């Protein structure tokens, strides 16, 4: 087989899952997230998949 | 076979779960959140995917 | 097989989800937020799948 | 077989679910949201698929 | 067989799990979060992955 | 067989899990975190996968 | 003070939140469920306050 | 003071929540269940408080 | 201060919360399930507070 | 001061929290569960607290 | 002071927690469970308070 | 002071934590379970307090 690519690419067979992503988000897994009180300013209180860049 | 792409692909066979994204956000997944209270100015509770890129 | 893509594609067979984005949002997963109060200015309390580009 | 895309196409067989966004939104998910009080200015509550661009 | 990437690309076979990101925030994975109080100004309380680039 | 990368590729077979980052945060693996109490200004609880490069 | 129950009783001062039962079932707080199938005979899916005494 | 009691009861000052329960159910906590199947004869899939006395 | 009580009894000053139960069952507690499969016959998928005496 | 309980009291002053329970079950806490698949007949998952008197 | 009690008491001042059971669950306690795939015939998985009296 | 008790009681002053039991169990602390895989028939796999009477 043959194959080029400029990216991103996510080529594959026989595959379970697949993500791709340039940005962004994508949230495709089971999460469970229970609480009961936050405060404070300012508190990133539970982040899975994170990202900041302020400017 | 042959394949050439220029981003961004996803290409497969056989596949449960597929996601291609550019921007943006996709939410595919199983999700529970259960909360009770949220104060701050300004603080990020729970995020799960998260992009936060401002200028 | 053949296929040259620009992109974004998503090519794939045999497969039981699909998502393509450019953009945007796509909410195609079970979710279940359970709230009881929110406050501050301003808190992202419970964010998925989120992007902030604001300029 | 032979496909040429220029983007966005989602080109698949025997598939259970589909999804193509430019823009935009899409919903086809089940989401529950109970909640009993938001204040704050100006607070994102609940998010499951979003997307600021503000200029 | 013969392949040419710029990058970023995934390529396999019999593959059970893809991810591709630059950006950006993927969660493809099970996550369990339980938390009764969040304080402070301003504590990154439970980080699973995450990245701060603040300018 | 043959393969020219710029990087970054990453490429297989016969392969149960992959992840390809520039960026950015991949979360795919499993994650329990279990807290009572987050105090202090500020300090990073519990941190799995972490970048902090202020500036 | 003098007080005397027979029950059930629940007195108080100050106080923000009451529920007495006998019974029976009462709700008085936040509940969200998503749920997207449900099958087999017979089997208790999202049970919250539950009490089953067949004879 | 002064107080007799048969049972049951509850009795306090300056409190913030009270339950009394003979029976039976009662609910008055943030309560978020995210599910995506549910199959099996027969299966208790999710329960936060239960009782089963069956003869 | 005097008390004679037959039980069940929850007596108290300057208390934040408050459970008297005989039965059956009380949740009040904050509390997030998610859940993508559940098979099996029978299994006790998630149980948090549980009581079984079938007969 | 004098007190004389039969059982089961609770008997307090500048308490935060209370449970009495006779049966039966009581959740108060904070509980958070995410799962991916269960299956077997048939296998107690993920349970708290729990009790199991089958005759 | 003077006190006299069949059982089960707790009897006590300045009393931050208090748990009171014959049973029977109680769960008053932070608890997270993450899981990803559970077999078998028939296996606790994740017990924390558990009790199994079969006859 | 005087005290008489039959059993069980609990019996003190200035007291933070108090549990009392009979049964039956009761879970008040801070627990973090993460696990990926169970199998075989029956294993328990991640068991805190634990209590098997079988007959
Ligand atoms: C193997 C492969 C296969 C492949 N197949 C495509 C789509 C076909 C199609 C089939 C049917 C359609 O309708 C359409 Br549209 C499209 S892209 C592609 C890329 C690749 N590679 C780059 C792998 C080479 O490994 C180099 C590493 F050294
Ligand atoms: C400066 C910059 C640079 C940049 N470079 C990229 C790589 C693309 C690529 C990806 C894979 C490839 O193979 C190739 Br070739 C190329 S995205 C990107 C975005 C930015 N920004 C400043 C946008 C942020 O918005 C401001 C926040 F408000
Ligand atoms: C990482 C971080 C992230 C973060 N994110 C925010 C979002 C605000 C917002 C964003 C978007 C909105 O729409 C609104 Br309203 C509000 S505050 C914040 C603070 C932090 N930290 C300081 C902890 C770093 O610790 C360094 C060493 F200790
Ligand atoms: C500067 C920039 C740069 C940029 N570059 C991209 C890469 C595309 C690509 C992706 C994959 C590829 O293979 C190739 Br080639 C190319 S998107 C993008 C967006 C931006 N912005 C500033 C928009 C933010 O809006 C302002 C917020 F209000
Ligand atoms: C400066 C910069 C540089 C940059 N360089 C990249 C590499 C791409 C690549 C990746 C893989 C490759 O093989 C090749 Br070739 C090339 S992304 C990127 C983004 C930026 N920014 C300043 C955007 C941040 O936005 C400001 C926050 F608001
Ligand atoms: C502890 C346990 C508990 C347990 N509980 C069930 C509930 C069924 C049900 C109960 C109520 C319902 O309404 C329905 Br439908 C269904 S199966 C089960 C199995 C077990 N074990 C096998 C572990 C014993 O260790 C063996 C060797 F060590
Ligand atoms: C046999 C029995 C006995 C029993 N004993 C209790 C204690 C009360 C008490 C509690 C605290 C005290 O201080 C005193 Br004194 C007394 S409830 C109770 C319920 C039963 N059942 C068989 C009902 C189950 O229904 C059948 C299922 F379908
Ligand atoms: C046999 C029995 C005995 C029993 N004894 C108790 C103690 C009360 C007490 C509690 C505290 C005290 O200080 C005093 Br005095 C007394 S409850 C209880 C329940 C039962 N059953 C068989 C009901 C199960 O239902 C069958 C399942 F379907
Ligand atoms: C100290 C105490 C205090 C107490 N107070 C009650 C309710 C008053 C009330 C007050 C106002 C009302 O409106 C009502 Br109704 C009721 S029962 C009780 C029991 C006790 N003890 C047994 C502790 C003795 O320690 C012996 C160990 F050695
Ligand atoms: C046999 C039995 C005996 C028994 N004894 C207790 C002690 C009370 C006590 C507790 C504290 C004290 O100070 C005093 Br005095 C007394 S409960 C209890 C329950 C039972 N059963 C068979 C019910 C199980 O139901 C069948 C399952 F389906």
């Amino acid at each position: 087989k043959k194959g080029v690519v400029h990216g991103v690419a996510t080529v594959a067979e026989k595959t379970k899952e697949q993500v791709t992503n340039v940005g962004g988000a994508v949230v495709t897994g089971v999460t469970a997230v229970a609480q009961k009180t936050v405060e404070g300013a300012g508190s990133i209180a539970a982040a899975t998949g994170f990202v900041k860049k302020d400017q």
